[PDB]
């Protein structure tokens, strides 16, 4: 609570220590779900893929290369210009852009369309045989709220969504029509186009890079490839070039991601767009790899490719100077960096059920169901703790005054009792805490047997009694509304959280299960709380 | 050059300043093409699209949303699952994936489609976590999309960047969608916000939740467009229909805000034509600074010997004063030997009445607003000299080196005398200076011009025996 | 609210449009302080200074220079090694590290200490004449909880804070003692030391940078300088160097901050640590400057300095090779970038009262004091709007049924009335909204006179009636607890927010004033709400 | 080299692959010191301290805290205003500012002090906003501080970096301080947290709020220290005493969390000695990769003519096969003319019985773990060749160039014959190869070693007439 700067200052100026110990008045008395870890801050988290893409950008920029956006969708004519003959071999592993035509409301489906009851479903409205032609002319998506909500009456799409379904079975015959447009397999396809417009107008050497998407087709399998991937690519345009330049770049580039040693082999493919005997395969050794559940135990992994563009394809775009091209594949580099083994599990994790809450996050989700509402009750429970926490080994029966005060304007006095005998006031597991560990919620007592759980897991700080106390603290305040005179709340054995006042939102509950987690909250809690609210 | 600690150490004990000035000895002597600005470092430069994208990731992260990558290639059955009965209207604007049939030609379209907007993949991604993770769920993703809207190039393009995000809680107003827009949009300058319900009323958005955010950015007021009032529609958002969520088993509602990147990118870096922005390499838009054009202007033939340098260095040293004396009139500038034989340098305007050096001996080359000029430093050209990048290379300077290296060719050719002369200056070659053939095709492309003209009228005779 | 995926799916599969319009059931009915802009997200913001420092780092790294941390506190002996004689001239503008000695509990203050009542304040405890010597030997701050809470009893520092004040008036005589340690004026001082250890062990050329603090003394004035500043510095070690290298770096460096043209002049100082005739002053032209409330209307501003280190000082550290040194001063570069005119106002803004809330942030802070609590009341007010919003021009008197329902289990019926006559049901300013504009809160009605305020400011969305309605909506629910039978809440004129149910936290209120803001909420609201809660 | 679009364009119309292979013609021919890895790009590298600092700024910003710069130089009257009666105990560990008195010598201490921790400046900064801005106030700042703790160097230093933050609200528990620690600390790997009340009970923190955060980081378990259990005290925090706030007029409480940077920096990049981290330039810690050492190993004298290259290029081409034939025995390798006169190259081991080339003609130079070795590629050295960076320069290779350039000196010296010979290899000069004098002082400093020894035993005679 806010205090008075003056007062606290004119009192401390004379008597300090007295003002000090007084500070405690400004703190806040938090209820039960107002304490750590029941309260916390949240922060956003990046995705390994996008992360690496960023690192990758900087990396490049840090070595001279300037950023650029290349043509993604291109006419396969370009590919056939970059492979001459071996072109087809590629276009098989590429994707073509197909697209739905328009409802041919003429000729073929027109003659036989004019030999039946043109229209029965009363709609009238002058022959809009032109408002339908402007469709076979040039329409789109946001154009339906024109030939309905402004044509045959009826708001937006309340009748337009079915008028085009019942009276127009036509639409349900459209079929996407392939074309010559393609989704570039690799970056290179677009480089020729872009380098085309500037290979000789800007000063040499030219250093350009671009980390963007590319689409490929390789045995429709999420495992053995993905339809789309990222390719951190670059091009080096200069008068004189050698495969060395390809290495020098590959080095300086990888070196900013750990890799400490590189080896370059000559690629067998010997692709057409690259000069003969320049398509190199670059291998880099990175520590994080040494000895792993992978095939790169020795640390070495092939991380990129590169070569010089054949003065052939270059001419196909009238590029006079030779050009170096390195092509780091992102997804891998990301796995190595962020430690993932399965491409698909890394990039698309939510889908592969790779979600996970932490011990601490689960502990934070375990709230207290029945919790007081009046400053009094907060003390009633706080107190029920004292007497029940101390007089735990009292050969029952036996009452014990816990609280003495006025609640809501009525004399209140609650006691901690026990009915049976030959036992103790409170059961043995009265001081059992809820510790989350290895993903399972537990209701155990501190021991030399449970250590592993209190030093590795994360304790919730709530003990059965601490949980119950709050339940009782509620009942008593209830009677303070029903103006009764005697409430004796009692709890026997514990089988779950419910039998402890604790609970967790349904979603965290489902998580636990989905994750093969386990909740274990049982034990003799036994401890009734007879109240005498006059 | 590497000096000696001790030597200089002790040398400083006697007379300090005599040793201090002694320091100038370690400084390297620079040739003409070795000093600023004919030498300079370089560095990468990011693209405004991408920059804005990263700038958007942080923005999102800064308001709590964690990143995720959504499906890009999808079976249209999804668009259908979401839009309900409006699904077909949409499938029009979307692309489809077609492949070539293996000839054991003509692409065979398939059921796959490139997402027309993030929302297509959202339902798919939220399907696996919506009821397993603790609420609220705040996810976002800035990735590529594919629309066919008229299949245009001018107005819009085939692929854009969506700056999407989704909020999954038990209770959601249209307000959460309002807050998220301001928090996100404010981190870019936008000061005032206005929302208007969208007429499109897309069927995947609970009826009457779909809104359109209008933001005010002072960077716009006065703009050469209809965004002068400062406001611009910058993003849309709505709340997913239970009809669609149900289709994927999402029990709780979901707020979805979408940000049109290329637009923001434009607002930020101030481009008018998206294409001229996202794709300037093609749309002729390419620039070099005057400072850059400058650096590229270099001395062609330059003295290849230690002496050669101190030769032309003198040639000028005299013209810088005797470029007056009524011609004819001869002056001596150098006295020494190179390679093996003694040498002397002469400078005179053999011709009749006039001055020794032409009226352009003191013309400096400077680049300005894209053109390469050859002009005298007169109180008339000031602005060219105070807004451009003066090469530092003057007519006589450009000339000298030519001679100082030309006599150097006779000195090794056994010859005894050479008469290097120079009258007018039709261009640069005439002033002994060049620019890589590429900056040249550049100047022209950027329809700039080179005006290096001038009556140098200066000849140099040298005798080596 | 969460719904059922099945139901909403098996109903939509058959009947769509019907399911659609049904969705609205899952949205949330927000109260009044649950609406925009009364609700919002918050995000952290960077400080121009630290910002530029970051940009600066990247900038450097982007041109080859590797990061390093240099000696901050150094023996002035170094300075005298870098200026030879002109050293003193510098050490005057530098700071020396002074430090409090120890309470000389011996000799001078010992003899006369043993001629009085050594100790009267009963404390006993064996002569700890050694526990006090270990102080004149080597003690610190966290050592008081040893010779009190573990010596003469008494917890932590309840008696230690005064026992050292009353019985020990000594301590109050300590005086910081100067030394030879200094806080480097500029980075250069530390470069010699660091370059010392590697100028010849690493490969040339060496490129190092460091953006760190430095302290200077210049006429104790916050305006004409500051005690501490930042200096983005770098050093270029190589065999052959020329002032050109200083320019080339200055260029490539500034070029990443806009500046498009540079001019370098020779510095008059002609400092000793720099070779004679190399200390250059670098001037750069940056657009953001063209025409401004500053002295840089022409766009040019002097942003950095640089020169070669005299082979003299270099030897003083046995550095064989020459070395280039550029020194961009941060604070300025930051002002130019983030547009600030006054150093002090920029770096230290909170202190110079340069705080500021926005129109939108103020609008967000205007909450509604009296707000309902039961789903019923929310409708009562919602309704009081309808009847009062429509029947606004009804020549009073005249009742108007607004709500008919059961609240908390009691028949409730409230009406919108008026007592006087010759007027209308609701006052003229009943539909006045609270628009924040130019920093002043306003209670005005939409007009062709107020446009400027509704299109430039930010409307709160609350109108007097909308405000009142919620007050009334509360009163009626109150009687539903006092089981009365008739409450007739009435509001006359409005003078402030209070007379409208609106309010703002005390801090935003003080902000307004401190900022010379103005609240204007007046006008004839007149509109009573007689309730008949049976 | 720049080719001709058309030429190659048409050339491809006939036989494609014949034109494709024709492409190899544009590739530049590289000299010995021009190919990898004797040529490579470089790039800046940030310092772990700073990195961590930035990494900390974002972390703070990501949990909502806005940045601010606090006063650094201050009048001790503040330390006093805050610590109340404990104020002096503190003033001990703090520094004071002293200046030189203008002689119209001996520094004159003053009342100014360099802040011992952020908190000193916090109260000052919060003083102006605590009651004017809307709550909660969340500020943070990562700046420099000055402590005198024993005035040590080993254990600690004179200046450290505090990663401070403050939370100003009407109600604050010790919990807010707990949450902020986890949110902040988690963004670095810390998984489990443990808090323990601090005994120090500093008087500026409400009695019994001052805590000490203990965080668990898997990156530690197994560490060669007492942080093996994985946990480490990583930060402290408390709630400002009303006694102190009052002194500055702050009505509401304030939570303050402090993060010891140099420590975090260490945990992250794994340094053990703070000084060896923050100040490695001094503490001898400086490294070069084998790949770097490599690049620095270059051919000293190399053929300065087009032919020269194809000469040594042949010299080796023969030794690569005839390094067997029982000596004496002579072979011819080159046949052509350079500069003007025809030339032929001879290779023979004049001496008696043995082989032509010594047993070290095929020794490649490779760098490994810091040493520069000269070794044969035998199934015995593998690891050196598969974990190090093989120069690619072999004994014969290193040799050849020497000769191919040595006959080049006779070819221009008018001479008629030269006999370049070579027996043992005591080092690199002997193999015609060098390393900048600085990498040399390096190898030694990093007490590494160079073992380039070997019996080359190969001589080359050449006759030009």
């Amino acid at each position: 609570m806010k205090f008075d700067p003056q007062k606290y200052r004119e009192l401390a100026e004379k008597d300090f220590e007295a003002a000090w110990k007084a500070g405690k008045e400004i703190l806040a008395e938090r209820s039960p779900n107002e304490l750590y870890p029941r309260v916390g801050f949240s922060f956003g988290k990046e995705h390994p893929l996008f992360a690496t893409i960023q690192r990758l950008r900087e990396a490049y920029l840090s070595i001279g290369f300037s950023e650029v956006v290349n043509p993604l969708i291109v006419e396969d004519v370009h590919v056939k210009k970059q492979f001459g003959r071996e072109a087809l071999a590629v276009l098989d592993r590429c994707f073509y852009l197909a697209t739905l035509p328009k409802p041919n409301v003429g000729i073929s489906a027109e003659k036989i369309r004019q030999i039946e009851a043109i229209t029965k479903r009363e709609v009238d409205s002058k022959p809009l045989q032109e408002i339908f032609h402007r469709y076979k002319k040039g329409e789109i998506d946001g154009d339906d709220l024109s030939y309905l909500i402004a044509e045959v009456l009826d708001v937006d799409d309340i009748t337009a969504v079915k008028i085009l379904d019942e009276v127009f079975p036509e639409f349900k015959e459209l079929k996407p029509i392939s074309s010559t447009l393609t989704l570039r397999s690799h970056m290179t396809t677009g480089w020729f186009i872009t380098l085309s417009h500037i290979a000789d107008k800007l000063p040499l050497p030219i250093k350009l890079f671009s980390i963007d998407r590319c689409f490929r087709r390789e045995q429709g399998e999420d495992a053995t490839r993905l339809y789309t991937y990222f390719s951190a690519s670059c091009v080096l345009v200069d008068e004189e070039l050698s495969v060395d330049d390809g290495k020098a770049v590959a080095e300086a580039l990888l070196r900013q991601f750990g890799f400490e040693n590189f080896r370059f082999r000559k690629d067998e493919k010997r692709s057409k767009y690259y000069i003969p005997d320049t398509q190199t395969e670059v291998f880099a050794f990175h520590p994080k790899l040494v000895g792993s559940s992978t095939k790169y135990s020795d640390g070495w992994i092939e991380i990129a490719t590169f070569g010089i563009y054949s003065p052939t394809a270059l001419a196909e775009y009238d590029i006079p100077y030779p050009v170096m091209n390195l092509g780091l594949g992102v997804e891998r580099l990301a796995m190595i960096l962020y430690g993932y083994d399965d491409v698909r599990k890394m990039v698309y994790p939510q889908i592969h059920g790779e979600i996970k809450l932490s011990d601490l996050d689960i502990a934070r989700e375990i709230k207290v169901k029945e919790v007081p509402q009046t400053a009094v009750g907060l003390k009633i429970a706080q107190s029920i703790v004292e007497t029940a926490e101390k007089h735990a080994s009292e050969p029952s029966p036996c009452s014990f005054l816990a609280f003495e005060g006025e609640m809501m304007g009525r004399n209140v006095r609650v006691y901690v009792v026990n009915e049976n005998e030959n036992t103790k006031l409170c059961g043995p597991a009265y001081a059992n805490e809820v510790v989350v560990y290895k993903g399972d919620i537990y209701g155990i007592p501190k021991t030399k047997k449970w250590r592993s759980f209190f030093e590795e897991g994360v304790p919730t700080g709530i003990r059965y009694i601490d949980g119950f106390a709050y339940y009782a603290a509620r009942k008593v305040e209830e009677a303070a509304m029903r103006e009764q005179e005697e409430v004796k709340v009692k709890a026997r054995i514990v089988e779950n959280l419910s039998d402890i006042n604790l609970y967790i939102h349904e979603n965290v509950r489902r998580y636990i299960l989905w994750k093969k987690g386990k909740i274990d909250v049982r034990g003799p809690l036994f401890v009734t709380v007879k109240a005498e609210i006059e």
